[PDB]
């Protein structure tokens, strides 16, 4: 009788505020399939869903690795109720740094993870919801997806890569019933902000000296956006919960409106010119 | 004394037109390498270079597949002027299909190729640009980079994730003297449209049916957009020696402006619901 719910990417921040906030939904309607790449992560997501007091059978964790095909395939066949009614697209790695200064392995990684495992979530669970002709997913998307920020080249690739997925597949899934949403968030309170760039050591060791300095820069002003404009993640988990409960969905819900002006300055100069300007002199 | 290009994927298409455009110049301002990812494939970079008549020592041949960082650095080592005044990203895979019909290493070869490639040549080829305080960097983009078409979700992706890498890039590189630049490409006459999809036999085994009439209707109406839009490489190339030759370049250039409209649409209304609504409609 319940809206089966599957997500990637459980351990932390917006996966895993999500995962409980549905499971102990005061009204009970969703199943939560939780997965996470490593089951020792697992722990947090049952300290918070105490927390909630989440019901006993609301939340079942599965171990899935988005990079591995074998894997996706493994967590679908745990799917007892033998469909998937709402599909969320959340894994992510983040990087930071130099593009000259990240490892070769980096790239492929955010790359395999965020965007090539997205196509593989995709997959393995659009065809039955075709059949079906219903089915909602839901991909977390970023404001990086959407502009270009400095020192974040790869993981900005790897979000613009999502938008054009998802767009492209939209257009098509349309008359079948099933609905694709990206949740365009801005930046979110998690732990994210150290995890993914390295050692000042190994940084300088790997660029100049002028863009070093420009990188810490880029970090102090970072620190600020962060502090004045950071969601968490409870905000976060609501708006995907707007997005699974319209009738209609879009194709994109913002978590916030704040960097709209700044979108609108990038979409209406075709040249670049006066985003590449105006961002320059912001973070600079 | 001579401008020394380093262009990916000659063997074809833009990048093949582009090399011998340059190497043939009146002028004779520039020194050309023309980079294939199979030598075998050399022959019609010669009989075209014979054809535009290219003076002796104007074009040099090399390998480079830019899915191998070993490759890249050994292309750059037989850079015998030891600098690179222009370098010309343009090496790229295509993939069109029913995204549950396309293999895993398929996906991921087109994001290694189109995206992974490019910071490869980037991270190889900027550090001495960002030294001597300058250097000209030219990416073959798309128009299948700006908007989302049906089957070719994954072509789709790997542009957008250009779009951000590039965005990102030009934010930093201001200031350093270094222009980078896409070339936003909208249909071009070359070769590409039938190599990149299976045969219908394949597809219809790895797709619904329905999913596969809507394929057929797609081709139908891509190739009527190619009949009445598609431009030579002609053309196209003298966007990219546009290009170079400004003395302050902006982020894109496009070839045409004819989907400019339509960029619009999809920049205007950020829920991205008028962009599905319109394409659906103009595709189906
Ligand atoms: N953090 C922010 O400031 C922020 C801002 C805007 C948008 N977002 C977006 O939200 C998403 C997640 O960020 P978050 O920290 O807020 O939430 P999140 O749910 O923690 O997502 C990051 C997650 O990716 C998972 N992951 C990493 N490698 C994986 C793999 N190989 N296979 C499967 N899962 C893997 C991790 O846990 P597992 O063990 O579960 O797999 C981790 O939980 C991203 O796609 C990002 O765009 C975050
Ligand atoms: N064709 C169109 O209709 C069209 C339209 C819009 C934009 N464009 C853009 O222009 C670019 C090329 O298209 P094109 O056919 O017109 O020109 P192109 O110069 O032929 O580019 C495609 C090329 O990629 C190269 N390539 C493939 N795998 C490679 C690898 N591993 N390493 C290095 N190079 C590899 C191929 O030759 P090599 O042997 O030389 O490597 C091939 O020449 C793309 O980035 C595309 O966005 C084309
Ligand atoms: C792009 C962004 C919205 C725009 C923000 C902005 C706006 C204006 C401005 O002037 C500066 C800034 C800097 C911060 C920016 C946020 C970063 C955040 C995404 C994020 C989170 C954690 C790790 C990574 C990574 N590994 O790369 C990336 C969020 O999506
Ligand atoms: C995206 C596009 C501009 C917009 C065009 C359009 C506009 C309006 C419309 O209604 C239909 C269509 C269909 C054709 C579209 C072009 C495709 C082309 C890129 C390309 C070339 C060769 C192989 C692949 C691949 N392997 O995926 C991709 C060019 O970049």
């Amino acid at each position: 009788a319940r809206t089966v719910v599957l997500i990637t990417g459980c351990s932390s921040g917006i996966g895993l505020h999500l995962a409980v906030r549905l499971a102990s939904d005061p009204s009970q309607s969703f199943k939560v399939y939780a997965t996470l790449r490593d089951l020792k992560t697992q722990g947090r997501l049952w300290e918070a869903a105490r927390a909630l007091a989440c019901p006993p059978g609301s939340l079942e964790t599965l171990q899935l690795d988005v990079r591995d095909s074998k894997s996706v395939a493994a967590a679908r066949e745990r799917v007892t109720e033998g469909r998937v009614d709402v599909l969320v697209c959340n894994a992510g790695l983040g990087l930071l740094g130099p593009l000259e200064a990240l490892g070769e392995d980096a790239v492929a990684s955010v790359l395999d993870v965020n965007v090539v495992g997205t196509v593989r979530m995709l997959q393995a669970f659009l065809p039955d919801m075709k059949r079906r002709g219903s089915g909602r997913v839901l991909v977390t998307g970023s404001v990086g997806g959407l502009m270009g920020l400095p020192f974040n080249d790869v993981y900005c690739a790897s979000k613009f890569a999502l938008e054009g997925l998802c767009e492209s597949l939209a257009v098509l899934l349309l008359p079948f019933g099933v609905h694709l949403s990206l949740i365009e968030c801005g930046p979110v309170h998690t732990a994210f902000m150290e995890k993914v760039l390295g050692s000042p050591e190994e940084v300088l060791d790997r660029t100049d000296i002028h863009t070093f300095h420009r990188f810490y820069q880029y970090l102090a002003h970072s620190k600020q956006v962060f502090r004045e404009a950071a969601q968490n993640p409870e905000e976060v988990a609501e708006v995907f919960l707007t997005a699974l409960r319209a009738p209609k969905p879009t194709l994109r819900y913002f978590t916030t409106e704040r960097f709209l002006p700044l979108l609108r300055m990038r979409l209406d100069d075709p040249s670049g010119s006066n985003y590449v300007t105006a961002m320059h002199r912001e973070v600079f």
